[PDB]
């Protein structure tokens, strides 16, 4: 195998390291792959489509501009350089090799198109044509962004955009479901707690986190229950950023944040696919869990849960291994249809006070098609009255012990509107059998007196009954 010789291909550490602090990508392409037949989209603010290191690789059939109606995605040129992002994160899937521009792609075989969306009003309709863009066509959407990361929002996909992502698992890809993408978010200095973002929340997205060059927690993190795995990204700056390609024609080294690491996993999603083209969206997410690596991360979270696997609320399973992701998805076995088992916890209504326990034993739907020995994803969907909701912390704690935090403590959250049938996700218990103890806890964190009541708990569990490996 001949490594790319792009000018910048040096400086991207997070591929090309020889110090083992690296997405082993090179090992990846040395396997044969390099995403030669897939094809990924940028949902973002446009793509340079003529940039010499993305020309070579674009599709128009992978790009759309909802925001001005029309199929050309180029960004909106200004003075200080505003739509910028997409073209960016095109260049991390998939920039061009060995045409002495720039860098490379991870995927840098593989076709890319970019959806001109966030340059206008984000609508719920703006959403579901983007997410719905040629879904038997594009087989993996990237995604970088969501509600406000203000620490102090509750929303996620509105009514068309969630159908969008039904559509898309269930028909898109033939059937085999759109593989979405989605950055965990850059809420962390105003300690946003990403449960909180309906998007990265959902089941139907794989949600990425990131670890900075020397393997620790960025500033810009959020943690929650519903991350899936990490890409390395920026930190301090002593450490280096994300290289690729930028608006006008140019390269950059300083491309930065969560939403620079949503675009690498899409890289080695697209590796992972033309390794094996016939994996589903469950697929994709199972492959994630086994193979991804915590070590060398650094977080004083990582947690083993029933299955013998380390998982953190900054990292989930850790970083992401493209190697390891293409060896693994060629003889892969796709899973069973998935089950959906609906549990309606409480008899009443509980008082929250100061602090609240509901524990219940689950037979996890014995008996029934939709009898689950092997979890997947776990939601508790809250319904529930507080005078300040950013002074709860939520935990939910499995049959095997472990312990998903469902949300931190928000302190610029002020709302007193609470969470309406809030389906809170934990990816941590992924694998165990949930039958048994669930122990949902919620706390005031604040030494106010605060208030409220939690009038409905549904444990919605997803998963199958049928081949496990050995812890
Ligand atoms: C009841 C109803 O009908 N309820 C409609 C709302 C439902 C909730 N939704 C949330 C939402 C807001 C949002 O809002 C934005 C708007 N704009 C940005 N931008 C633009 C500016 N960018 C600058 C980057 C520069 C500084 C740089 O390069 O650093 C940052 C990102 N991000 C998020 N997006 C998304 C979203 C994003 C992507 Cl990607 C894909 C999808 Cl499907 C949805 C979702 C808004 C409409
Ligand atoms: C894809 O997987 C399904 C489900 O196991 C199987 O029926 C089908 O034959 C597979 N197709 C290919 C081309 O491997
Ligand atoms: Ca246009
Ligand atoms: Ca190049
Ligand atoms: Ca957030
Ligand atoms: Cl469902
Ligand atoms: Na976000
Ligand atoms: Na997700
Ligand atoms: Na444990
Ligand atoms: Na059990």
């Amino acid at each position: 195998y001949q490594e790319p010789t792009d000018p910048k291909f040096p400086q991207q550490w997070y591929l090309s390291g020889v110090t083992q602090r690296d997405l082993n990508v090179k090992a990846a392409w040395a396997q044969g792959y390099t995403g030669h037949g897939i094809v990924v989209s940028i949902l973002d603010d446009g793509i340079e489509k003529n940039h010499p290191d993305l020309a070579g690789n674009y599709d128009p059939g992978a790009s759309f501009d909802v925001n001005d109606q029309d199929p050309d995605p180029q960004p909106r040129y200004t003075q200080m350089n505003d739509n910028r992002h997409g073209t960016r994160c095109a260049g991390e899937v998939a920039a061009v090799a060995n045409n002495g521009v720039c860098g490379v792609g991870v995927a840098y075989n593989a076709r890319i198109g970019g959806v001109r969306m966030l340059d206008g009003e984000v609508t719920d309709a703006v959403e579901a044509r983007s997410l719905g863009l040629n879904p038997n066509h594009i087989h993996i959407y990237s995604a970088s962004w969501g509600p406000e990361d203000d620490g102090k929002t509750v929303d996620g996909p509105a009514r068309l955009a969630e159908e969008a992502f039904f559509r898309g698992v269930s028909q898109g890809r033939g059937g085999l479901g759109s593989i979405f993408v989605w950055a965990s978010g850059n809420g962390g200095r105003e300690h946003d707690s990403c449960n909180c973002d309906g998007y990265t929340n959902s089941i139907y997205t794989l949600s990425i986190s990131s670890a900075t060059q020397f393997g620790n927690v960025p500033w810009y993190s959020e943690a929650c229950s519903s991350t899936l795995a990490t890409t390395y990204s920026s930190g301090n700056q002593n450490e280096k950023q994300i290289v690729t390609t930028d608006l006008r024609q140019k390269c950059t080294e300083s491309h930065t944040g969560t939403s620079a690491s949503a675009p690498l996993a899409a890289g080695i999603i697209a590796l992972t696919l033309e390794a094996n083209k016939n994996l589903t969206w469950r697929d994709m997410q199972h492959l994630v869990v086994q193979t991804s690596k915590p070590a060398h991360l650094n977080a004083n979270d990582w947690a083993t849960n029933g299955v013998g696997r380390k998982v953190s609320h900054s990292y989930g399973y850790g970083l992401l291994d493209a190697g390891a992701m293409v060896a693994l998805a060629q003889n892969w076995t796709t899973v069973a249809p998935q089950r959906k088992c609906i549990i309606d916890i409480l008899t009443e209504p509980k008082d929250i006070g100061k602090r609240l326990e509901v524990r219940k034993t689950v037979t996890a739907c014995l008996g029934e098609p939709n009898h689950i020995t092997r979890l997947e994803h776990a939601q508790a969907r809250l319904t529930l009255s507080y005078n300040r909701r950013g002074d709860l912390a939520i935990h939910l704690v499995s049959p095997m012990g472990t312990r998903s935090t469902l949300l931190a403590a928000r302190p610029h959250d002020y709302s007193a509107d609470g969470f309406n049938d809030w389906a809170f996700m934990t990816t941590h218990s992924w694998d165990e059998d949930p039958s048994g103890e669930w122990v949902l806890e919620i706390e005031n964190t604040s030494e106010a007196n605060n208030y409220g009541t939690l009038t409905k708990f549904t444990l919605v569990l997803y998963g199958t009954a049928s081949g496990s490996l050995v812890p």
